[PDB]
């Protein structure tokens, strides 16, 4: 028993990792196969930031002017192109340490593990959620950039989100592995509206289970409620609504408890409504939404 | 920026992962070299745990009867002998992927980082304390015994801790690599009192400096404090006693932010005595204490 905010192993991922540098700009890349994807802003001196003509500013690159090294040793480049907000390197030599890999755009809610890196080399691991509003809330200073999100099923990694930048408000936004940003952002060094964003109900409902299955049931309550009665409560404090697609999802872990979705969610009322008074569930005292109902389940199950 | 409750990059330790297998017991192994260390009550089966006799159980068995996987393939057992609380199989095959590595006994207050581990297969990484009382928070389930915990400075990575059980009260204990029990606990299924544990305040402070660091500074105050008066404060909230060795390793942060260490006491003695008025701190709603200071500097300078 016990619930942690656990992050997938990384070793798969920092067999990937390399440091791509153009000019006086360092950062991160992904080498997977014979390519190498990076942040196109990998071209970018401090000046172009501010309003970058990306089309222009790869013309003026051949691919001898991509430094790409893979720790110890340097890449032979023989291509790039920009796609969307990724480059694309092509490199002579396959990685010997490509995992079986897909990429894959998550949805809003969805959970990841980020694998911190500076100058190609991995620092850290942490597990964070996709915000609503398509932001992250991680750790990254300058020179992260590039580094990967991901999540493993068996022996294949789904990647998912590659980073571009911290927004002036602290917050993060990046890609996902075809160099599409997730939500409005541009790879521009301008103040940008991230959108309100709110709470992940289905995930802090899953929480809660998780909580009851590993001892914590203080909040448990003599209370039901119907969907649209706590989604008024939702919309009052900022929580997405709850479908019946989320009751769904939560079905595994409303058959192992034996407590009905509903019952959970009047739970979940009365602590919006009421706050912790002083008391914590599983080592918080907020209520946490990055954990998904399947992130419940498989740590709860011991999936490897 | 940004703070995240951040793990070492596992791959070095999963490189080391393999399932050991005694009669109807499996369990998880650390091979370095050609040694593979597991917990002895691999040994053991579920009648036996109530008071194991390791010396006698451990003569009835032969190299042959410990079987042990590296995921795909087999390891020749050549020896075995039991150290404190460990087995140390003798194998004929050192580990291809055995990094530079150090056998260390953390403090308490210390951090790590955690792989757990099923059936030899890696499911997740998590940050975590040595409690003052010697336990563990972690997430453990049954077949995660063998688990290990690290640290990692650049190459060389200094396991600290090897999973064994998990008390009546749901924490966890364990041993080093040299199977010494942290804290009183033996390997036996019998109800152990876990001291009474404290809140690690050198770490809180530390957390407080990574807050400021990172934009949060709304419970900084016009006040200060002694060691001695912040001590008393200490004392009634269960927190360790500060000393000087602990402003000392707060030195750094310090220096950093202008902030002298008595006056982020007196910050942390306001927030003891009136809570958070349900604000947050770095996202947390109580007071988080499993960043040391080295973690908070890490951290915040990207150290790879
Ligand atoms: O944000 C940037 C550079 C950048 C600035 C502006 C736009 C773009 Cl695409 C990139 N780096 N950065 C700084 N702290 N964390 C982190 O990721
Ligand atoms: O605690 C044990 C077995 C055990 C029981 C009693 C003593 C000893 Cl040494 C081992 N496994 N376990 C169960 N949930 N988490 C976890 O680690």
């Amino acid at each position: 028993s016990g619930f942690r905010k656990m992050a997938f192993p990384s070793g798969k991922v920092e067999g990937c990792m390399v440091q791509v540098t153009c000019g006086t700009t360092t950062l991160n890349g992904l080498w997977l196969d014979d390519v190498v994807y990076c942040p196109r802003h990998v071209i970018c001196t401090s000046e172009d930031m501010l309003n970058p003509n990306y089309e222009d500013l790869l013309i003026r690159k051949s691919n001898h002017n991509f430094l790409v090294q893979a720790g110890n040793v340097q890449l032979r480049v023989i291509g790039h192109s920009m796609q969307n907000c990724v480059l694309k390197l092509k490199v002579d030599t396959a990685n010997p340490k490509t995992p079986k890999y897909k990429f894959v755009r998550i949805q809003p809610g969805q959970t990841f593990s980020v694998l911190a890196c500076y100058n190609g080399s991995p620092s850290g691991v942490y597990q964070c959620a996709m915000r609503p509003n398509f932001t992250i809330k991680g750790s990254f200073l300058n020179g992260s950039c590039g580094s990967v999100g991901f999540n493993i099923d068996y022996d294949c990694v789904s990647f998912c989100y590659m980073h571009h930048m911290e927004l002036p408000t602290g917050v993060h936004a990046g890609t996902d592995l075809e160099g599409n940003f997730y939500g409005p952002f541009v790879d521009r060094q301008t103040a940008q509206a991230a959108g309100t964003d709110t709470t992940i109900t289905v995930n802090v409902l899953a929480w809660l289970y998780a909580a009851v299955i590993n001892g914590d049931r203080w909040f448990l309550n003599r209370f039901t409620t119907t969907l649209n009665d706590f989604n008024l409560v939702a919309m009052k404090y900022n929580y997405e609504p709850l479908t019946q697609d989320h009751v769904d999802i939560l079905g595994p872990l409303s058959a192992q408890t034996g407590i009905a979705v509903l019952d959970m969610c009047a739970s979940l009322k009365e602590l919006l409504q009421n706050g912790m008074n002083g008391r914590t569930i599983l080592g918080s005292a907020l209520l946490e939404d990055e954990f998904t109902p399947f992130d419940v389940v498989r740590q709860c199950s011991g999936v490897t």
